């Protein structure tokens, strides 16, 4: 249970960084918007 | 009970990190949203 | 009981930061309903 | 009992920060209700 | 005695605070309340 | 005598806070009364 | 004497302060029974 | 005795004060028994 | 013996303020005899 | 002797305060009397 | 002379004062006597 | 399943990073239309 | 499906890798722009 | 197919590396744009 | 009894007060037909 | 009886109130009849 | 009943308030007219 | 009821208020007139 | 009904808004034929 | 027409607010009529 | 509709921040008539 | 119309920052009538 | 019009930032008037 | 038109930072001037 | 004219350079003033 | 003239540099004055 | 001239190099100073 | 005076390199220093 | 007029106030001959 | 000659308040007259 | 000529504010002279 | 002479205020006197 | 003469505060006197 | 005279304040004196 | 002289800065006696 | 003496900021004996 | 003198900065007898 | 003397640097008392 | 001496870094205490 | 002693070090319990 | 002695760096443990 609690809470530190990158299209997204 | 219970800490703390990510979409998603 | 009642110390932190990042996804949802 | 009264002060310490993140989520789902 | 006074006000120190969480739990509801 | 009666004055302060804290929960507890 | 009548001075003071806010959870306590 | 009576009168002060706060609970005991 | 005049002044204006409060101790009491 | 007598004018204002509060005692004390 | 007798009409403007709370201690006095 | 959620990890892994490099071509998209 | 998912972890791997160097054939375009 | 996906790597790694070189052209083509 | 009587005092001091401003919605009354 | 006597003094008491607001519309009333 | 004529009462509270605003908007207008 | 007479007091809160603020234009409206 | 209440009362709460800052157009309106 | 009211309502929250600020231009108006 | 109102808010929020930097010119602008 | 009215908006957003930098220029203007 | 409208934000946002620095070469002139 | 608008805002870019250098030329004139 | 713009763009870019390595001899020119 | 004004930047450039240097002789100057 | 300007540059190019090892002189100076 | 201020540079080239390995005896004799 | 009498009103109503402050002047004048 | 009317009241207005602080000033001149 | 009588009122309102503070020297002035 | 008489009144402003705070030097002068 | 009378009306502002501070020197002075 | 007159007006500026930070050193003086 | 009552500020404005962290000394010095 | 009293200051200055940590001493000796 | 005050600014200097790390020995000493 | 005080300046600010490191064992003290 | 106290400084130097590393032991040993 | 000391020195410099290594094999001894 | 505690130096140099390797099996050791 301990490591597979380990591994389920490995699963879930992914999915927290594909919202983060999600966030970053997201960022630059608007730098198109403002620079020009 | 005592490595268990740092396990449910651990698990619970994952579990924040993907509503932090799901803010920072809801984030630049007005950033898009006033650059226009 | 003292390293018992640290970890039930350290089971209720993290239930409050579940709740913490609850509110900003609120947060930025509110801020959809501005920017537009 | 200096250190248990110490560790009853810690577990109490913990009790109010849920209501802390409790109010919270009351706080932004107000503001749902306004920026609409 | 001293410290134990000390403690015997720390305890204390700490019950007045879960209250105060508790009315912030009710100051967010009303304003539920009001903002419907 | 003297930090003792200081001591004796130091929970006798605590012993207000708890009270003031219990009317906060009544004072919010008829807003929750009168914002309906 | 006259620090000590300072400090006699001193813990008097305080002991008002509790039937203060003793008097403030009467006076909420009548404001829930006007809201309703 | 300059002081000293600076003092007494200090101590004979903060006597006032307490009896002032009586009052004062008893002021709002009539204030629920009004409301009702 | 100015200063200290003064000063026997200043102990006996606080002597009437204990029964300026003491009077209304006996103010409200009347008022809770009344309200019911 | 002038700054003097203004003082000893100063004490004997203040002799007739108390015996002012000492009356007003006296007068809720019959109105006590009279709302039973 | 003339801010003497001035003072001396100052001294003497207080000693009625002295004896006006004199009279309503026993004005007081008599409304116990009837309220009963 | 240990290894098994461990490539589960390892593939979802891969995928924030396209994302990654997606928002850069996005970054210097703007910096051309700024060194202009 | 372990390897074939550490393989399909390998193809994915190269995809991020052109966008990297499409972005830094914008990076030093601007450069150009900023040189001149 | 694995060694078909090692090799579908494989020419996609190559086509990274040219617009690497393609980003260097226009590198030293600044650098003439400010060594004059 | 006692409190039977306060009450019955209490219901009777109520009656009285409707019929205050019974009459002065008469007085008014006439104030429009003077200032006319 | 006590409580619901309290309570038929409640009523009774608020039925005087929208007389009393009733007279103070006639009272300037006549306000704009001698204003003019 | 008791909290239903608490409620009646507390209808008939607001009755009088809106009395209340509409004597001040007769009050004012009557100070346009003598200002001018 | 008790909920549906709390708000019809809530909506006739509201109505007075719109008055209140409809004589404080007629306030300044005067005040206009004298300052000049 | 009751959320529907709660919404006239809050679109009532808006109009007397406008009226708040109409009256406050007319507040600095005097304070300019003042200060001149 | 719920949040068709909770618009309306969000609508004429706005029209509140260039009053404000037409209110402030009037307010450092008169500052630089009383700084002369 | 909906949105539509949201961007007939979004404009009309737009026009208050003119007028709110507008009364920060007249407001430094005073501020320049004291500093000399 | 909508990213219309998001471009006016985006328009109005920057006639207010010219005026926020024009009352910084007499912000320190006072600045400099001070520090002599 | 709407990348033109971008562009005519984008002239403007720069308009402001002359202003800025115009302020803080004001802003340190006053700093030099104080540490002498 | 709209690359020289752009252009137009890089030359207005760049007369903004030779008045920032402008005044930390000035800022750490006044840092010799309390440094001794 | 446009990348003439840009040329006069970056040798107006260059003169600020200047100023600032002239500020940081006046920075280290304290730091001496200051380690003795 | 425009590689003639790249030259008169080139040349530009490099007058700063001397000046970048001068600072770092003063910069460890000092060093040497407090490692004593 | 272009290339005379370009060896005028060279030649202060190399001016700036002989401070810079002049510093670091000066530089492990200090570290003798420390060292010991 | 081209190849003359090319050999100039060339000499002075030469002056600093003596310096930069006389910086070096005394950066290896703190070594020497601290190793021991 | 009405407005016109309403004025002619409004000046004679001001003549009668100088007269009543030119009593008060003489009003105070007397008490000055007998406070002697 | 309507609002002329209302500036010649206003100005005899005026006039009135100089002369009611000119009786305040001999006022409290008695004072001094009668506290000595 | 308005304006003009508006300032001149304007003048004549600050004459008699010195007046105001000028009794109010006087004021305390038998303050000092009764509190001795 | 407008804004000459605004600023004689200006000047005349400030000659008040100076007797404003001359009378509370004398003011706590006596509370000095009166707490001894 | 307008500056002029705008910097005499500037230092005479000055010679206030100084008394108003002079003053709060001897506000908290009997604040001592009655701690005690 | 004018620069001359706002350093007159500099300095005097400056000894106000050594009295206010004078007052508040007496200011924690009691708080010492009650603390206790 | 400008400068130097410019400097004769300066050393001023230090002397008061040592009295306020003066009377800081002071401030927790009783909070030590409280916190006991 | 200009420089000089700029030293003077500066020594000035230096003795204010041991009496900040002094007091910062004092304000964690309290934080020990409140979290105790 | 100069660079000898100076000096006797530095050694004092030193001294604060002993406290200062006093003080925060004593400040993480606290966090210890909160964390447990 | 003067590289005498510089040197009893180096020697006691070496003394602070151990009791900044003594705290941040202290610091990390408390961290493994909480992420237990 | 001044060589030997800058040995002793040198001495006491090395005695920080091992409590600094031996704070970093403890602070890693929370953190597997945490990733667990 | 002075290389004794440098000696003493040099010994107490090696046992910091087996320290840092120390705290590196619990650094990444959480790094596997935090990979898997 | 010297020559000894330099040896003695250098027996304990080298059991820092069997741990520094015992740390980098353990860096590899989770490479594995996360490239699966």
């Amino acid at each position: 249970t301990l490591e597979e609690l380990r591994a389920e809470a490995r699963i879930l530190e992914a999915k927290a960084e594909i919202l983060k990158a999600k966030a970053e299209v997201l960022k630059a997204k608007a730098e198109i918007l403002k620079a020009q």
